[PDB]
């Protein structure tokens, strides 16, 4: 517990940019792109007010658009007078991917009509299209093969406080060991993480901070409409914060909270607000109505595990069940607890052979050990109940491919 | 199954894609359905065997579906999953191993079910080729059939050896195959693929 991320003061003008969304639309061969930037203001609407959105690659300004406020007519009452959507054409845009993380810089200027700048905001833009088409998850028209890992925000000395140096070390080690994707298990990360994934090239699953695993049954809160407002803020505030990051390719509704009607509601919310990204959610059997992707945890390649209401079919069998058409990407597999990752090659043989088996996310990246000190001062790696904490689950916090100091285990 | 196999053609659909042969193929299909449509044991119609995939197959598929909707239509030719079949019905597709032939691949039957846009059941029209000392790996098929719901079985090739009896100079009969009658060019012992001998005594594979 505690104030474990940054604290900041932000000064804005009274007439201000209050929100902006960046969408990218493409033609079928991705040779022409439209950047659609929707900008919202708060404060006094004046007729002199303008928004310019400029697109930059390195130093060259590629696209610009200038418009007063005023949206198109939305319904019988009209449109948003405090919003404006600019459309910029980009011919042959450098597309973003984990292999080649091409980024543009979008600048959003709130300025008067005689050209006086009031406030600017900006974001990195990656031109990419994420879509599920004919049962496959495509990135820029090509079927992805997810070489993923789950990653908690853990530091053995600072606990759950993340710093840029540890984030960069994790990303470099991940890319050096042929990962292209990371799942934010199980919460929105530090805001710098998505920037670094934009710039280095990792696909990100951004996951709402919702896990109700200890409930009995698991969906006792997530099927209760009294908890729908609390769950709705964990999902909607994540999408409002992170929807402009190109590295985020999939939204997750959370983790291990059964399947309740609140999940179905928040699934549909995200699909309405941000259609550019698939939504996944494992809970309640990995293939519910709240997920676009069959995303089981620890389903085996060839062996069924026929649990009574939430069976874990073999991933080959799961794809061909009657009426099943979605791609399958394991949100967790190959549990790397200690001397582990036996049978890892069987998964990757199956991923390469089967088109709708599009990979998965290893559990997990880094051991959650903490450092304690012996009486002579020597540090040592501690787990579970080494702090007097009871009840505890002992060494089960250490499931990593790397030690907490980021030294690799042999499984890596 | 209709009496249509054009396997020796090059390519295999040279006649079945020709509309000049559509009237001849149409009589082999339509006269079979008119003769046998009241039998309850007939549950599936087949358009024939090993004749590629031509437009005549698509036509006669749709004919049967219009005249007798009470029975599925299947046809293996041209890759086992064409528009002329209601059932993915490959011959000798393996359980786990793909055989990626250029235009007519034989996917592993587990993989074939989950290909994008594939929803039909899969029943092998031929599998487990029982030529001589054979049926090795037969249990792997039946493990797969029991585990996967849309793997609904198949038809072993085949029931009885096609040996014929000849007689030695002292009168003793013996089982003959291929070119034992002066018939050339023949294919020798490939006519004997049975689970039972031609006198219906069982092979050990049975
Ligand atoms: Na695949
Ligand atoms: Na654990
Ligand atoms: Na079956
Ligand atoms: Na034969």
């Amino acid at each position: 517990s505690g104030i474990f991320r940054d604290v900041s003061l932000l000064h804005k003008p009274t007439t201000q940019i209050s929100d902006f969304h960046v969408a990218t639309r493409f033609n079928d061969d991705f040779s022409r792109a439209v950047l659609e930037a929707e900008v919202q203001m708060c404060g006094e609407l004046r007729d002199y007010l303008r928004v310019t959105v400029s697109l930059w690659q390195g130093e060259t300004q590629v696209a610009s658009g200038t418009a007063p406020f005023g949206g198109e007519i939305i319904d019988e009452r009209g449109g948003y007078a405090d919003r404006v959507t600019l459309r910029l054409n980009v011919e042959n845009p450098k597309l973003w991917s984990a292999e080649i993380p091409n980024l543009y810089r979008a600048v959003v200027e709130l300025h008067t009509a005689d050209g006086t700048l009031i406030e600017a905001e900006a974001c990195d833009v990656g031109f990419r299209e994420v879509r599920i088409e004919n049962g496959l998850l495509l990135l820029n028209g090509k079927p992805l093969l997810i070489r993923g890992v789950n990653r908690h925000e853990h530091h053995p000395l600072h606990g759950q406080v993340m710093d840029e140096q540890t984030m960069v070390q994790d990303i470099l080690l991940m890319k050096q060991n042929n990962f292209n994707a990371v799942r934010c298990s199980h919460y929105p990360n530090h805001p710098l993480w998505y920037t670094l994934c934009d710039r280095y090239g990792l696909y990100v699953v951004d996951e709402a901070n919702i896990e109700t695993h200890g409930m009995v049954p698991m969906n006792r809160l997530t099927d209760d409409p009294r908890w729908l407002p609390a769950m709705s803020e964990r999902v909607t505030r994540m999408v409002q914060r992170d929807r402009n990051h190109p590295s985020v390719i999939i939204w997750s509704l959370g983790n291990e909270s059964g399947h309740g009607a609140n999940h179905d509601a928040l699934y549909r919310w995200i699909k309405s607000v941000d259609p550019s990204r698939p939504v996944q959610y494992e809970g309640g059997g990995a293939d519910t109505t709240a997920t676009d992707i069959i995303c089981p945890m620890y389903a085996r390649v060839d062996e069924d595990q026929p649990f009574p209401a939430v069976p874990k079919w073999s991933i080959k069998k799961w794809l061909s069940l009657p009426g099943e058409t979605r791609p399958l990407i394991l949100c967790e597999y190959a549990h790397a607890m200690g001397n582990s990752l036996g049978g890892f090659a069987k998964y990757w043989q199956a991923f390469r052979q089967y088109p709708r088996l599009q990979g998965g996310f290893v559990w997990d990246w880094v051991d959650q050990s903490l450092i304690k000190y012996d009486e002579n001062g020597n540090p040592w790696s501690a787990y579970g109940g080494d702090f007097g904490d009871t009840p505890n689950d002992r060494q089960f916090c250490m499931n990593g491919l790397v030690f907490a100091d980021r030294t690799p285990h042999p499984a890596l």
